[PDB]
């Protein structure tokens, strides 16, 4: 028949959508909310997960609808109200709910947000429900029609067109597909691939091994990591294929001294240690103390013992660890994350233009800090998970202009050429991984 969501399910997505605003990446929020409200059933877990990503993906469009109905941007409203309104608008417009579900929205959702806030906000929600269910979707503008096809803001659509041209439609298709796959890396230091595959297939988990990096596995969700034997023993870590390639490209050797200039939560720095076979030294810098504690949790659980974590600004060092002291440095630079809009769909709506240039300047000063850490024979790898030239090819052309003395080491495997020859790019619509950029440099 139709879509029937139980009361605990209604409270679940509301809390997930609310927490998704303050906990990033939003997957952690979804996990937290689902365990809080006891979503044990796989069928409910699937349905609510699908709705979760549908809301994230269409957030900006949903908000425009809320503004038409309510009269103001939902951004000035209470967080629980905003979350409830987003859930209700998405369910009413897209998911054709059964009478029981609309009843649970009316009574159980109103009550839930009241208990988290004040009776008046539940009442206000209750007063809006009928307007939402009677709302006639009306895309008038050629701009509004465009935004509804790609599920993206006009500025982003325009900016992608300037980069991909004919491929723009395919790009948005690939970041719009659903799709329930999670990418993980097998910790070779503590387990082997087939053993992990078998343990996953021992559960009801569908597994597909990556052809580009055989330690990467795609698993079909939902998958509980805090009850997983493989995860709690440190055999597996969540990482995209593109991110795994980064460490392999830099190619750190056992006994070398390596720097991960922006390291937390530690997907790549933990991978660098595998390639160095738990020998040598890794200096791991990150300004975020709360992200660094995750890296420390991963390091010891995964049996890593060569990582020295440093909660400091990465523009410092030199004169923290030394000048030309690194055999090779990885700069997986803080960035816009625009290449990850398939994985974290809501980012397409939260991104600004401004701050593309703000991130671009930070990357350059980390890049200058990286340059001075590299030994004469050493190598520097610069990566972002951004698709913008401003953060990528532009930042490398600048680097090759001011430095003296680096040169670009040509890259081919396993992805495609970037817009500067010798650089490499991954694309969602070409490679089924996140948008990514690679620049390998040596003195
Ligand atoms: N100036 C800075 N110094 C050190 N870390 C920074 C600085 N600016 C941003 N960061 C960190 O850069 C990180 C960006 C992430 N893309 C790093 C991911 C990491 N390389 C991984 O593979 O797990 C965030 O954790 C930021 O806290």
């Amino acid at each position: 028949k139709k879509l029937s969501i139980p009361p605990k399910g209604i409270r679940a997505i509301i809390e997930a959508i609310r927490l998704g605003e303050i906990i990033k990446p939003s997957q952690y929020a979804k996990r937290e909310a689902f365990k809080k409200h006891d979503v044990e059933e796989a069928w409910l877990n699937r349905v609510l997960t699908m709705i979760f990503y549908d809301i994230m993906k269409k957030q900006g469009l949903i908000d425009k609808v809320i503004k038409e109905i309510v009269g103001v941007t939902p951004l000035i409203l209470d967080p629980w109200l905003r979350a409830a309104l987003r859930v209700a608008v998405d369910i009413a417009l897209f998911h054709d709910p059964s009478s029981q579900t609309i009843k649970n929205l009316r009574w159980k959702a109103s009550d839930f947000i009241s208990s988290r806030t004040h009776p008046y906000v539940g009442m206000y929600f209750w007063d809006l429900l009928d307007k939402i269910f009677e709302y006639k979707p009306n895309p008038k503008n050629e701009l509004e029609e465009l935004e509804w096809k790609y599920l993206a803001p006009s500025w982003l659509i325009e900016r992608v067109k300037g980069i991909l041209g004919d491929e723009t439609e395919d790009f948005f298709r690939s970041v719009n597909k659903r799709h329930e796959w999670i990418s993980i890396r097998v910790n070779t230091l503590k387990a082997n691939v087939e053993e992990v595959i078998g343990e996953l297939e021992e559960d009801g988990v569908e597994v597909v091994r990556s052809e580009r990096v055989p330690t990467i596995l795609k698993i079909k969700g939902p998958y509980n990591f805090d009850t997983s034997s493989a995860f709690n023993e440190g055999k597996i870590i969540v990482q995209e294929e593109a991110s795994a390639v980064a460490s392999i490209v830099l190619d750190p050797k056992p006994g070398e001294t390596v720097v991960d200039l922006a390291a937390a939560p530690g997907g790549k720095t933990t991978h660098l240690a595998e390639l160095m076979k738990n020998k040598g030294k890794i200096y791991a810098f990150d300004v975020d103390k709360m992200r660094m504690k995750r890296l420390k949790d991963f390091v010891k659980r995964m049996g890593i013992k060569i990582v020295k974590p440093l909660v400091k600004d990465a523009r410092k060092a030199p004169e923290i660890i030394g000048e030309e002291v690194a055999d090779k440095v990885l700069l997986d630079a803080p960035c816009t994350s625009s290449g990850t809009i398939g994985k974290n769909p809501e980012l397409r709506w939260r991104l600004r233009e401004d701050k593309i240039n703000e991130m671009s300047q930070l990357q350059r000063e980390l890049l200058e800090s990286a340059a001075r850490l590299v030994k004469p024979g050493g190598r520097l790898l610069y990566t972002t998970c951004s698709i913008f030239k401003e953060e990528n090819e532009k930042n490398i052309r600048w680097f090759l202009n001011v430095h003296p003395e680096f040169k670009l080491v040509p890259l081919k495997s396993p992805y495609d050429p970037g817009f500067l020859e010798g650089t490499m790019r991954a694309w969602p619509h070409r490679h089924s991984t996140i948008g990514f950029f690679y620049a390998l440099l040596e003195k």
